[PDB]
């Protein structure tokens, strides 16, 4: 029994533990026109982990789960918003 390996919540704590980081190194970002690529990119992987600890016998999952996937997406699209834009104007 050594913490570290296992765990269902320590492994989505991470999914929101960078996201937050990134989020600043963008802002702080002074030319981010090439970060909206890769800062969208790791979100991305973020989220894959949550996958595993997918629709569980249990309350707190299930909620947790999903508040972090609204948690992360909310950068990805922010991101893909700012990307595109009128040719003209």
């Amino acid at each position: 029994g050594s913490s570290g390996s296992s765990g269902s919540i320590l492994k989505i704590e991470k999914v929101l533990k960078r996201m937050r980081e990134i989020k600043n190194e963008l802002l702080q970002a002074q030319n981010p026109s090439e970060l909206y690529l890769s800062s969208k990119t790791e979100l991305q992987g973020l989220i894959g982990q949550l996958d595993e600890v997918s629709l569980e016998k249990n309350p707190c999952i299930r909620e947790a789960r999903r508040r972090a996937v609204i948690e992360v997406q909310t950068l990805i699209t922010y991101i893909d918003l700012k990307e595109s834009g009128p040719s003209s104007g």
